[PDB]
């Protein structure tokens, strides 16, 4: 329908390269320990300050549609790298710009750009194989702290707090990052089973000092259906009162006659009872209640399958907790008296459920249930003075957490762009099938120097000299751009995750070598 | 009612030829093994990269309405070629531009363009007859792989995977192309009968390792109506329990009392039962249910015609399967104990149903039923790093699948535009009825060199010399433009489907020879 | 002094850069080499410069440096620039 403008060949390619160059120039200033920040206007309020490459890439759109096509393709590079690995987006952007510029430079009448792309992807497969051979698995928490410190722009405190979180909840444990209200970062470890439902009525408070209900050696009654009748709540209270033990009722809702009975027995005779809503909305609520049942050693009442009723309750059908704390907004169960075999079996069931889900939202719920059953969760509260500083720091905390998870998953290599620099001999030994594939291999071979040159250039030194000295040095030696010195990289802890490096290279090479096959570009006439 | 501009004769035809020329120049850069790509701006997101001629043609609209008329007509050429053949759209575009330019050149005061068009169509009929005599039926899977490789721009792996899929599900089997999540392509073969309905309740899971229900030597109950009452489901469970065999209930829905009975017998005593929803929406649902009954040897209950009831079930009315696998999202029946003659009768019925309907949407459902009954289906998952690369590759996979199906239907001829080049002597022998028909014949004779010239020109060599040397060579010789050599074309596997070549020529000639009859063009004044 | 020390590399860098190679690498390798060795940019090789006849007049080198340094170091003393309004 819409009227189109069409341009051909070198003019089109030059305009697309101008778009790619503008986005990559904005992104490349952020690279490395002497990278600087980018300020992005926000329409609704305070601007955003960021060192994150994908965030800078996604914020830049250009009026010229030919330039905007190249800008959008490098946005695709940065976004794909962020989605796969969570770090390395700046590296991916500069690699993509290098591949695009070199590929556009090599297009002549006799050139075959599709075969050049075939050469590029063959070279990238060889580099990825060399990177996997270079890689070393993470063994020590010190390497975890080093990976997190490097990914957090040298903040040793962020690396320390991420390493402490991974010591406490496991290297595969649930670690979330949120706003902190203080100046400094803090780590909170949530042990046991804590959920976001408080008491139903405020009359269950027995400890006024924190406005909470605290019980020790308590029975636990779990109900998948609501409790609103007298007959469905009397025999459980009779068991609790006969055994002289406190009762915690976790249900969908306690309301009406049963709630009034609970409050009346609490106030008048002093019955040790508390009522909490069941967390979750849907099947997750039933799953969480069953997890609580297995942890505490009790049974779920009012279920669909088995149809156990609250009128027939025996003392063995009630869970047992060593400790329970119920505040206004959350409940917490500690040292439930369940069977260890039952808990391990439920954990393995959750693991097999994780192996067959690809929703990326139910996996989070499954992981959180696993963590409540096994090891607890960790919460990193990011401190700061203002919202703009907190958001800037949270970007780096999230980058470091992603990088540390990737390092746990697939190992580490030398940082500073040295990993890609040591893969150049693996390209020197390739035998190209034809001239176009040779051109593509040479494009990748030149591109492998770009991250180290960019890191050095941000540090105000001449990058080509730095890279030449690195390549002339022994394989353990690279350039500390923060210190300005040539150092053993592993011993100084300047390391990168293997996954991040290979992801950034693959995602850059694919898009940019596809971009360099273009002869015609079609755009809409601006209205 | 709108005000119109009216142009006459040579100026009008020159403007329309400018439109035709712009669209064809954009499309022609993609032709052959050294063709390049076209980038098309998309309004909602990332631009599209394509080597597909019809995709480039449809994306180009011009502001000048006289030029846009010619562009729209060559769009009609490319779209018609895509609709009947699924490949050869670029060839059709360059042929149509050639016929339009030659026809416009030949219009003088004494010329009769309608009779010139008659000559053009007579020449095209003679060329199509010569192509049909040139053609050779496909006999070997190696030729299948060669056709698919050529149509996929020389990708031997795409040709290999399409040839493997056609070996496994048949040359006329159902083969679908979808996005893959990996870097590489993968062929999945779905055997048996698999449909997109999982278990009704998660309580039927017996194998925790994949979260699925797995039974061997199972009874199968088919219900065309819903099962919600107790007495509808009791005697089937009585038969299953007496015979000590698992039961699979495929129905529209199992809910309420019957579902609670199934779950209660599953959990408490350990009854081997699973319930699955019946796939399809409407007549397709009852057709799939009847196909399942015939494959398994059971009977459909709750039907309209025969009115069989679920209260009186006999063991002979229950299908028997050797294996059933029920996951969360799909169910699969393997080794149904039906009658071979009944299954073949149902297959013949589906074939005769295919032979009498032309809706192009329920034909897909009929083919799917056919393949579930006979050979299974094939799924090609296209790998890649980004969405733009996957879409570009999927275009070529689809082109190769269409070309391979066309070669199966109507045979093969020499590629490289040589098939049309060897039809020129069949035009030399024609006796034109008058001068105008002679002019039309000569227009087609000149047009027949255009595909080979364009393929050679994209490869950076001089196309006229290449075509002259081809025409001077023996009939098995043509130009390998990828290798840049003169080769036996069939031996090197540079072959084209006969249907694609004839479709492209016919679709180009009709529209372009109609266009060359024009003396007046009427357009709307732009507002 | 540091301005002049950086400037002294510019002719060799510019000659190498016109030859399509990376000038800083060439200049670094020249400085690392023995004093008779320089870069034949026409041949692309590191050679004894006098034996290959790649030589310059001393007067030309000193004249170019002195003339450039005088004017440019005077230019860098400027704080205000006064121009005519174009008519
Ligand atoms: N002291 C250092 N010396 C040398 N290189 C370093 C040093 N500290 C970090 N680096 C390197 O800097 C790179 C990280 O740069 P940066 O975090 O700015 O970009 P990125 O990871 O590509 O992208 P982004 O963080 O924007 O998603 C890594 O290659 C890392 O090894
Ligand atoms: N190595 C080769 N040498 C010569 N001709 C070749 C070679 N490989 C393919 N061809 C020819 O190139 C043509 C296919 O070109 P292409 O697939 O780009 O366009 P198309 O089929 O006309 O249209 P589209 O694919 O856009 O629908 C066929 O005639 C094929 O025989
Ligand atoms: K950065
Ligand atoms: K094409
Ligand atoms: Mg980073
Ligand atoms: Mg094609």
């Amino acid at each position: 329908g819409s009227a189109k403008d069409v341009k051909f060949g070198a003019d089109a390619r030059a305009l697309m390269l101008q778009g790619v160059d503008l986005l990559a120039d904005a992104v490349a200033v952020t690279m490395g320990p002497k990278g600087r920040t980018v300020i992005i206007e926000q329409s609704w309020g305070s601007p955003k300050v960021t060192k994150d490459g994908v965030t800078v890439a996604k914020s830049i759109d250009l009026k010229d549609k030919y330039k905007n096509i190249g800008a959008k393709l490098v946005q695709d590079v940065a976004n794909n790298t962020n989605e796969e690995a969570g770090d390395g987006t700046t590296t991916a952007t500069v690699l993509a710009r290098s591949i695009a510029k070199e590929g556009f430079e090599k297009i002549s009448k006799g050139a075959n750009p599709v075969e050049i792309r075939r050469g590029v992807m063959l070279a990238v497969d060889a580099v990825i194989a060399e990177l996997k051979k270079q890689s070393k698995p993470v063994t020590t928490p010190e390497e975890i702290a080093q990976v997190a410190t490097i990914s957090a722009n040298g903040d040793k405190e962020i690396g320390n707090i991420i390493s402490d979180a991974m010591k406490k909840v496991g290297r595969k444990g649930v670690i979330t990052v949120k706003d902190g209200k203080t100046l400094n970062d803090e780590l909170e470890i949530i042990e046991g089973m804590k959920f976001d439902r408080g008491y139903i009525s405020p009359y269950f408070i027995n400890t006024s000092k924190g406005q909470k209900c605290e019980f020790q050696d308590a029975y636990v009654l779990l109900s998948e259906k609501k409790i609103s009748s007298i007959q469905s709540i009397v025999p459980a209270l009779e068991i609790a009162n006969a055994h002289r033990k406190p009762l915690v009722i976790i249900a969908e809702d306690v309301d009406g006659e049963a709630l009034s009975t609970l409050v009346l027995n609490r106030l008048k005779v002093g019955l040790q009872v508390v009522a909490v809503k069941a967390p979750g909305f849907g099947d997750n609520r039933k799953n969480q209640l069953k997890d609580m049942a297995i942890a505490t050693g009790g049974a779920v009442f009012g279920e669909e399958g088995l149809t156990l009723n609250l009128e027939d309750v025996q003392p063995h059908d009630l869970g047992k907790v060593g400790e329970v704390i119920v505040t206004k907004d959350d409940a917490m169960l500690l040292k439930g008296k369940g069977d260890k075999a039952q808990i391990e079996k439920r954990i393995q069931e959750i693991i097999e459920q994780l192996d067959v889900t690809t929703s990326e939202y139910e996996k989070e719920k499954l992981n959180e249930r696993l963590a409540k059953l096994s090891d607890g969760v960790a919460v990193l509260k990011v401190g700061g003075t203002s919202d703009v500083e907190v958001n800037e720091k949270k970007d780096r905390v999230t980058d470091a957490l992603n990088a540390t998870r990737a390092a746990v998953e697939e190992g580490i290599v030398l940082g500073g762009g040295c990993a890609l620099l040591r893969c150049i001999p693996a390209l020197d030994s390739l035998t190209p099938a034809n001239e176009d594939q040779k051109i593509g291999i040479e494009i990748i071979k030149r591109t492998l120097k770009i991250p180290a040159m960019t890191i050095a250039k941000n540090a105000g030194v001449e990058g080509s000299l730095i890279v030449e000295k690195i390549m002339q040095s022994s394989s353990e030696v690279g350039y500390d751009a923060m210190a300005g010195d040539f150092v053993n990289m592993v011993e100084k802890g300047i390391i990168d995750p293997t996954k991040v490096v290979r992801t950034a290279l693959l995602d850059a090479a694919g898009v940019a070598s596809l971009l360099t096959t273009a002869e015609v570009v079609v755009t809409e006439i601006p209205k």
